[PDB]
């Protein structure tokens, strides 16, 4: 028995294609002369955001580039920096990305017809979070909780925010719960922390497409791209896969079985 | 691959027997003009203490009594002001039922030369706990974290204060944990958690035995006393079971296959 799902935020209930801090990271970098493909961006994706701020500055390519140009390898001040500035840009147009995905509010509302607790991690900050949340519920959306890696010692991989959602909403074992996250770093979570772990593609920021791109997109090419998206949740956990939210409750069917 | 124990504390490595609060729910009863055997008073042994009280008047026979005497059921007063009594008896005698079971320290040294982390949940308050912590550790006992039922929602039979543990131990998942308990609650924590469960026989609160009793004692009797304990355990979700502490060393290894 699933008695409840633990939801991520930016690419799996909000923001389509988890667009907000994309731009952002490529931004700060590019001033430094360090500019970075759109695919390094999106790597670490989901951690803690100053944790994917160093995650770049530790990239291989990106590390190299930088060090032939500052004659040296980035220092904790260059992250607490760029991160800095990150904050000063993020803050400003996070309120544009808080829109709840296409189908997700349904869903949520027949979960809760069942009874189902509604639970939620992010990469986001608390401070982050308050903006975006705020902004998701005006927009019709609010989960039962929501941790953030301010609450615990640390976020993603971590199991540790997973572990805290649990507490408050009172289910036991982790078995008893679902973790649905379109990042890398969602699966490895919801994996460490002993639950079934669903990866969604459409909207994700592993598939990095905006809703009109995946629309507009040649059937055969976005296919492509859909199994791609699709076989890296699976080598990095997933125990099932969605192209959708409206599968996850087929995905808690088979698994009542 | 077991990176980390968690030991229940009074019956598990102080305390043998666990006798510190046994005659104290028995007073604050036999008060009362209600009368409870040894057996009911442990029955419940390992949720917090005032979760305890409350276990006991809930207990069918004990609750009958009550009715009879008072003509009533009893109050969360009642509860309120027995539990306030178990307070000052069991504060000025404590500090004396504070000391390591013989073995344990042993069993505690060769874990932590195989890099293995310590942790520890109770059901004594965070109070009462300065006092037991801080006399365990002039005899040589002290593990590397401890949660009570104070640091979460709820105490035993509860996971949250293992979780803690996992947090703060900075271990995962769960299964990669071993709950080492005395009681049937310790059973139920280590189970509700997802982790590998293992009771301890000789000095369990289950037994009810002391030292003395237990050598001075015949030896068919013992075990057949010992395999009462044993299939206690097993049957509330045990995976291994160990007479006294020098055999954790040998489940470990066996879970390791
Ligand atoms: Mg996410
Ligand atoms: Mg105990």
């Amino acid at each position: 028995k699933i008695e409840a799902v633990i939801f991520a935020w930016a690419g799996t209930t909000v923001d389509y294609g988890c667009f907000a801090p994309l731009e952002v990271f490529m931004e700060i970098f590019h001033k430094r002369g360090v500019a970075i493909t759109a695919e390094e961006a999106r790597k670490p994706m989901g951690l803690l955001k100053i944790d994917h701020v160093r995650a770049l500055t530790e990239m291989p390519r990106i590390a190299s580039e930088w060090n032939r140009v500052f004659r040296q390898l980035p220092t904790e001040a260059d992250i607490q920096e760029m991160y800095e500035e990150f904050e000063e840009i993020l803050f400003a147009i996070l309120p544009r990305y808080a829109s709840p995905i296409n189908g997700v509010k349904e869903v949520i509302a027949s979960l809760r017809e069942r009874g189902i607790k509604i639970g939620s991690t992010t990469g986001y900050t608390r401070e982050m979070m308050d903006i975006v949340a705020k902004e998701a519920a005006l927009q019709g959306y609010k989960p039962d909780f929501l941790v953030t890696p301010d609450d615990v010692p640390a976020g993603r991989p971590y199991p540790w925010m997973c572990y805290k959602n649990a507490m408050e909403l009172g289910v036991y074992p982790m078995n008893h719960m679902i973790k649905v996250g379109d990042t890398v770093s969602d699966m490895k979570e919801g994996r460490n922390a002993g639950m079934w772990t669903v990866g969604v593609i459409l909207g994700s920021s592993e598939l990095g497409l905006t809703e009109e791109e995946v629309e507009n997109m040649d059937s055969v090419e976005l296919r492509e791209k859909i199994e791609v998206v699709r076989n890296r949740f699976v080598e990095n956990g997933a125990h099932f896969t969605i192209e959708t939210m409206q599968e996850l409750e087929s995905v808690m069917e088979h698994i009542e079985k």
